[PDB]
């Protein structure tokens, strides 16, 4: 299994640049780049070819861009601006060789029944499976486990996922997102492995579900998540291409970005190689 760093987890104590540079030296195999912030800040003195010269020359790769944030059940304005997005990204991974692109549910107030919810994700998601086909590129439904996600737990995730039956859509399953709305084990354990495209790895302080934010994420192992059941599930079912690392607190802001980078290694790679070889 490889070993993926998401930027999310030096959000405020690094910039793409350094972070390359630090997880190549670090034996990371891949990065999940930022498209709302990292990338287009790197962008101001780097050209995206000199992007794709790095992991042309080096051994980390691209594994995804971050998060078409919102796509579900958006009017006629913000549904154009979704489609609009997701081309942009078409080109972007294509010119830098990106495999995934993650997809993130819409948060809002409204309530919304579930049919209608279901309906616009899979229509969606069907429609950003035809763009995608001709790069190649793959999409990852993440599920966010909080109270005002459209798409909060596993099963409804995978519900969507299952009703697209594409190829080319599939889920990012994040143990924090799981456990944060109480998605149940055994559903994990009742799904294709092979639809499961990324997995993210942290834990988090022991609050209830529903005041659980992702600031509450702490180092994989140092929470109340049970990973042990989450890694032998995924096992179980046959997923095992590659595990990211991404944490939202604060605390670790305070680290410097190699500290950081160097820490979410260890203590990834310390959990999960007690089920797979890394």
């Amino acid at each position: 299994m490889k070993l993926c760093f998401n930027e999310a987890t030096t959000l405020e104590n690094s910039n793409l640049k350094l972070d390359l540079e630090l997880c190549e030296k670090h034996g990371y195999d891949y990065i999940e780049i930022r498209t709302m912030d990292k990338l287009p800040e790197y962008l101001k003195d780097h050209s995206l070819d000199d992007l794709a010269e790095y992991f042309q020359t080096h051994h980390i790769k691209p594994l995804a861009l971050n998060a078409l944030v919102f796509f579900n059940n958006r009017d006629e304005k913000g549904h154009n601006e979704i489609i609009t997005e997701f081309k942009g990204m078409m080109e972007t991974c294509k010119t830098l060789g990106v495999k995934y692109v993650v997809a993130v549910p819409l948060v809002t107030e409204q309530k919304i029944v579930k049919e209608e919810i279901k309906k616009s994700s899979v229509d969606v998601l069907t429609e950003l499976s035809d763009i995608a086909e001709p790069y190649g590129v793959k999409i990852a439904l993440e599920f966010v486990g909080h109270p005002q996600c459209t798409v909060n737990t596993f099963e409804q995730a995978y519900e969507i996922v299952n009703t697209v039956n594409r190829d080319n859509v599939g889920l990012v399953l994040d143990s924090f997102h799981f456990h944060a709305m109480g998605s149940n084990i055994e559903s994990l354990k009742q799904a294709d492995g092979k639809k499961i495209f990324i997995y993210h790895i942290d834990d988090t302080e022991d609050f209830p579900i529903g005041f659980l934010t992702d600031e509450d994420r702490v180092w994989p192992g140092q929470g109340a998540i049970d990973l042990d059941a989450h890694l032998s599930a995924l096992k179980e079912i046959g997923f095992s291409d590659v595990v990211s690392v991404e944490l939202f607190r604060p605390e670790y802001y305070k680290l410097t970005a190699e500290e950081a980078i160097q820490t979410a290694k260890k203590t990834t790679v310390d959990v999960v190689s007690k089920y797979f070889s890394m």
